[PDB]
């Protein structure tokens, strides 16, 4: 069986085998070549050029790692070569739904747009996966190594999106712990952290003290309230701790980044105001836009980081306000930061309530009479979500006796840069904050 | 003053006539574009772009200067020397195009065979245009630079000298010209940034410590010139420098799936190069082997291009299209054999056009079953460093003793052989049994009447 | 099977019969002996003890043998012999006295010149100690070893061949480089020096270039003149010369400093005071004496750093003499320096002429005469070894390397021109400034009737 | 002025004053007592002995003040403060026994329950014995150090206030509050003591330390908060003390608290009980004290450190044969083995004075099915670990607008290592948990 090998900075060899090579090798996949990782944070940090498609190479390594570790310490679990397969054709395609950017796209920038619309990237990772078997020609391939599949694509969506008294209808409840594999939110801990915190940290230049292979070697599936899930064993506790740091680390450093996360509200701005002028071809010919391409696979396949030097390089006279936009962030004039402010206890506010935000902004009336108005286009409101002692949810086994076991943050931006503007956006915050019952701003 | 934080350098502090720069169209231009081109679609990691490499060759090129000035204030380095020392390393790549080496190594030859054309004129050249797009010289001014005798000398640093022949410093502080670009020994800030960076984004180990060589530099007169020199303990360190290197091109930069991929997306700039307009100064309309011309269409000329290609519907570019197409589906050229043109004279990038039709009528002694016209030839000249001829940088290298500084030490088959190299390589763009079967001969016969060396089998 | 963390080399997995021999009472002693001695007193991160440091080089040398036994089978390599190995590693430093090497090269040359002992010799003489009193040999024989070949392979490995016909009983020819891994008398380099280097480094806060984990990756055994010998890559050849910078380093820096010698001296002046009054009961209830306890082997195991503190805490009136010594070293009033010289072109002072030396200083003239004069009980002669009793050899010159294409067969100012020395110092015991000019003017004369190099200023 | 290199901070300079103070018996006796006491038994890499600790904590300390009298000269720091917190950060350790905390928090309460001791306490004790006993005073006032003012002040950043909502400190005035905050703070525990320490463990365990104290020094001010001078954070330094907070969980949680390192620590406190009554140390007078009673006098507890281990296992004498025989069960590795682990409900703290008395608590109890084996309490070792987010205790300050601001472990090992004793041993322990309503100790 030919398999390619493929030198990983992070993993250091990852061996293919011949069906993930096909899958691998279509317009749908290398696509992923063309979206950031950490979208505007590339602008802050120089490291962080990485793309989506180095990242899913490494969770489709790290399934097949873990699975193959659980088959051979444990074969009684009954896995399959075809169960390792479909395991680690989810991990390489978890991540295929992501936008420009990645999570300033469907984060941002579609509740915006469409706010009646419920899009993740995960539902866009599941119709891209199946246009991409569709497109390729895969499922005779996939027959060819005895997956079946009818049997197999189903498992392999519900993987990436979850379920679509045993929710599953890709595999039966005894094998319930493959589903722990790619995306796991009962814990929060899989694969496709491993990878990213891993990755990231290797870019961006932060430390990271985990060891993913030491977790592999000792993963042990135990049954666990009548369930079948994947367990480590008691001593890697450590290194679990190590794990949930480097974690806090990349978000705290990161991905909550003020200037970060301010110059993607500004990318974010530009499509907003570019969407009516640019056209992406789609399937039968049809024409859709930036915010419209989600519902059309074929136009989606061609929207990626690209369509930001397509703004930027246009002449077209429609998009010079999108365009000057991006030169704000070219010049490096970017949004001011006004203020921090946490909802407190209560409800989340929700991604179609985003478009309404700046306009209750601008509406609040501060006490002092302030001299300068503010319309709510002068303002950019961003929500920045986050997700205890996070040890008690993992289960652990003793090696004497195993299988058996032992939040949303919210930013003000100003586009006017001249200060008694920013001092009038400093009051309308306080004054939105106070009467929308948020935290006090510092 | 601004600070960046750096997976290789860590913490880069920046002085604001820098961060001026940095902050204009023309510099933020090198984040589109890959540093080793093609070679992104072999090694994932490798997805870092020019301006990070530019932010680490300004930093190095900082810390040196820096570390000279400290140890050695006889030198009369001024803080005008060394900000003119970072803008220079910080600015030496700005004339990169599409995939960088790519652009200047094949396209343009191939396009423009008369015209002689190498990005560091480029970067001369775009940096000129920076400058005067972006009201840079008031800003030099204000901060102690004298922008008529400094915008020559951060030039002459890029490409050298436009009987002592730099104009834009003296003879005495002579040793800054080595910092941004060293050719003699080809030891430079440059180089440690990509050695350091690529080595991070290729998986491979960089045993070269840029730290310890700079901590223990050295200003010397050698041979009535004043030149850097390492300290003698230093030798491990420049052998582990040189295998670095080797490793990087023998892996890397020569990896031939990696140079195929090259010539594919070259030959598709070519089929498109006709049809694509990008708008230049006056709203004159250049093409991709044109742009090199005017610095404003240049500007927005990087790999987007690539993707402009792809994903476009005109008919036009179908055929440019097509061959993006077999790169994405992973059918790509097939490689023939590899030959070296040795004791003969090394093929020159004006001639780099005139070799597959060379390659299509060498008429080889069995008849063939195929014939092959030379649409269907790819010959990629892969070369080390391009005219050069070959030395042991070793020797070039002067070093000191801890007992006798300012005076360098009196002046192996453990180093790397080949530092400057030619290598040619043909693939075809016909796939099937026998149409390949063809190509090889045609090769092999194409390699004795060069008189070219017998490809291995 | 245990597994022990360590800050130099991480994990060291150890085989449960290493772990038998290291838990007793022979081997945890060297949890009680500073592996720099006297250097701690200027270094104060140099708290190490030769336990911390065995362990160590009984992993490396397991490393080393399973790398090599891995990559080329042909070798035979066997578990008897990778057990044997990491034996011989684990042990060799067993025979260390108080303080190490300031017991065996000097106190007790100076205590018992008519004596020829190395803590070499005494590591094997520990070794057989420690395998009777603890029934290691069944323990042996569980895992595969045959006893009386293998014990004499162990101790083989340590003190070397108990003309030029093979001199070793333990192993056969064809596996001659097994006895290059933990002490290698040729080329100097082994597991051992590997070890010490890096760990003395982490503690000193001295930087190590040397790469252990580089060429253990490279090392392959090849032919050398007729002779099985272990081998270096050629792209190795940099890391090597950081190995010999960095042992240039560490004798340079810590080993030869001033102040950890004359320490070192003052405490072996201690011990010679303190040798007739303190009873180490040994063997048979036999009464030794700190001078006599590396005759028998059960007084030797008792025998640790803590004789320092014993005479330092003691109330005893016949240890004042001793006990004073000590007391002046924690009030820091040591021995004042004189000065330094070498036996250059001259013949090497040997060990046992160590006491006669003072008696030579103060038998001087040094005249014009001085209105101070001094006994030989006020000076202190120090002989400062690099490699004892060797001769001076360049050791990149006995390193063989090899190349890639041809993977079996073998293939210097700016190295350390330094490798064995003699150095020789000379301490006053008396602090007055009178008694001290004294003290310079027959260390002077004494330089001059031996004709070492002159005293500098 | 003498230089000294260190591993972990690089060049130390020393000033003359210090020189002479750290050049006594009482100061280098600080040479022969580990920092991790047991922990060396584990971790072959944790040598290090309190004596480069403390030269680590008078060099920081010496950094800081320097630090924040030159950035804020306003601040009324002198050169005699500087040096006064330099000897306090030199000295604040001077008081540890053998194997550290082995001493003050297991053994001295075991030998004598009534005796309330902790090393601080030696610290001030022996700080002024060595004061006393190498004539510092003269030099103290030659570089312009007032020495019963000052000695105090010394004192004082060691030990806490001497001597309710008045200033306690005699040594300095309330203007010079932030000083005090430098050596030991307890409020918030960030200080120059645990940098250095977090920093040297790491080194020597082989564990990554992600804190740069030498940023947080550069970064440090002074400020108001509540009527009060305290040292501040610049604002964006908070993710610089989330690593520190991280490497200190690490280390209590990988080495502090290991099983078989406190383990050994038990066994050597063993040893040295039943050892205790036999051994003389001679202090002043010639008295001859006991290991446990040597901290009455600092005479004799200079000559007390980790030697007294050696002096135990070295020895012929009988009467020491159980002593010397728990120490060879050490070198040997047969070793008390685990029983369990409890925590203490709610609120209530086990404290010093009451240790002895857990093993004969657990050895009464009443196990409900009957076994095979009964137990003494000399069977028994009962081992109470204490515990020494964290963020909103430290204040921090912005950049543009500076001068204002913005639980117990209880193991149990069983001395028997027979099988049978071993399920005996459980069944006594969980019971004991039970009827004192302790948490039930994991299956
Ligand atoms: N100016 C600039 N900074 C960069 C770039 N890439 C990374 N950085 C780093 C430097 C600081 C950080 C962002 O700095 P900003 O220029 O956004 O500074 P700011 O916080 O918006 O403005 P200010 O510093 O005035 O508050 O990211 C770049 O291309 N330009
Ligand atoms: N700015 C921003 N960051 C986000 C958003 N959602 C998540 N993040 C941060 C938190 C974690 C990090 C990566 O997200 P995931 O944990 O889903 O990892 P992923 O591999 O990128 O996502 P997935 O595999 O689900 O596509 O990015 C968002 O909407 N906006
Ligand atoms: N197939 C494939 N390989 C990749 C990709 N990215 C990196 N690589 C690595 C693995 C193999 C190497 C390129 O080799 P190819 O797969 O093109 O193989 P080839 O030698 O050209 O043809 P073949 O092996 O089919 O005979 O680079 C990718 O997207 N697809
Ligand atoms: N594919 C390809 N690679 C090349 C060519 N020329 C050089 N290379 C490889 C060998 C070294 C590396 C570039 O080294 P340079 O010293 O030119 O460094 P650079 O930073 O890329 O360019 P610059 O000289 O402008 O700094 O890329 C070429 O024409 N084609
Ligand atoms: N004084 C002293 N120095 C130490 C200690 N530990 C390490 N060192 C370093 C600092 C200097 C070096 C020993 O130098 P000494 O002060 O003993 O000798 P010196 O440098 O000639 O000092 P001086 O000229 O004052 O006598 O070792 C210690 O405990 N005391
Ligand atoms: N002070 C002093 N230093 C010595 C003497 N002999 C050697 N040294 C220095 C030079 C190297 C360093 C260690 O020497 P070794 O190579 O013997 O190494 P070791 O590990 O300490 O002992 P062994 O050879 O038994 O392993 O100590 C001596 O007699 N006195
Ligand atoms: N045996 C032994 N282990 C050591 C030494 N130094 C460090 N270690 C490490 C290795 C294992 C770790 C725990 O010690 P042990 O394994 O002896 O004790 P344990 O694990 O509780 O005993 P066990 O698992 O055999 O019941 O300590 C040493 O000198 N001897
Ligand atoms: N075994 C044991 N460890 C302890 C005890 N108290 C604290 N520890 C651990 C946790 C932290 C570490 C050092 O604590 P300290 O903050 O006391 O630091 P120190 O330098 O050792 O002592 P000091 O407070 O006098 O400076 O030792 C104890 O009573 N027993
Ligand atoms: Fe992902
Ligand atoms: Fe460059
Ligand atoms: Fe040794
Ligand atoms: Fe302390
Ligand atoms: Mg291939
Ligand atoms: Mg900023
Ligand atoms: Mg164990
Ligand atoms: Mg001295």
């Amino acid at each position: 069986p030919g398999m390619k090998v493929i030198n990983d900075p992070i993993h250091g060899h990852i061996e293919l085998h011949p069906l993930l090579v096909r899958i691998i090798d279509t317009p749908q996949f290398q696509r992923l070549r063309y979206i950031k990782q950490l979208g505007g944070g590339y602008y802050v940090f120089p490291g962080a050029s990485h793309n989506r498609f180095e990242h899913s190479l490494g969770v489709g390594y790290l399934a097949g790692c873990l699975v193959h570790a659980l088959g051979e310490k444990q074969p009684e679990l009954q896995i399959s070569e075809r169960d390792v397969l479909c395991v680690q054709i989810a991990g390489l395609c978890h991540d295929l739904g992501h936008g420009p950017f990645s999570h300033m796209f469907d984060g941002r920038f579609i509740p915006l747009a469409r706010p009646e619309v419920k899009w993740t990237h995960e539902q866009g990772s599941v119709m891209m996966f199946e246009h991409l078997i569709n497109s390729n020609g895969i499922k005779p391939v996939m027959e060819q190594y005895g997956l079946i599949p009818e049997e197999d694509i189903c498992f392999i969506k519900e993987q990436i999106v979850g379920p679509l008294l045993w929710p599953y209808k890709g595999r039966p409840e005894n094998k319930s712990f493959l589903y722990e594999i790619v995306s796991n939110k009962r814990n929060g801990i899989d694969v496709d952290k491993w990878d990213y915190f891993a990755r990231d940290c290797h870019h961006l230049g932060i430390q990271n003290n985990f060891d993913y292979k030491r977790f592999i070697k000792f993963a042990r599936v135990c049954e666990v309230d009548n369930e079948l899930r994947i367990c480590a064993r008691d001593k890697e506790v450590g290194n679990l701790y190590d794990m949930f740091h480097t974690r806090n680390s990349l978000h705290r450093r990161a991905y909550q980044h003020k200037v970060g996360n301010i110059i993607d509200t500004m990318i974010t701005d530009a499509f907003l105001k570019a969407d009516d002028y640019i056209e992406i071809t789609g399937a039968g010919g049809k024409k859709y836009r930036i915010s419209t391409a989600i519902d059309d696979m074929e136009a989606y396949t061609k929207l990626t980081d690209n369509i930001f030097l397509e703004i930027l390089y246009s002449t077209d006279p429609k998009l010079k306000d999108a365009r000057e936009i991006l030169k704000q962030i070219e010049y490096r004039n970017l949004f001011k930061y006004v203020g921090e402010t946490q909802p407190t206890g209560q409800i989340k506010i929700k991604r179609e309530d985003y478009e309404s935000l700046p306009k209750e902004v601008a509406s609040a009336k501060p006490k002092v009479l302030l001299d300068v108005k503010l319309k709510a286009e002068d303002f950019i409101v961003d929500v920045i979500n986050m997700d205890k002692n996070p040890i008690d949810h993992v289960s652990f086994y003793c090696k004497t006796a195993p299988n058996r076991a032992i939040e949303q943050l919210i930013r003000v931006y100003c586009k006017k840069v001249d200060r008694k503007s920013l001092y009038a956006a400093r009051q309308y915050f306080v004054q939105w904050c106070a009467d929308r019952n948020f935290t006090k701003p510092q």
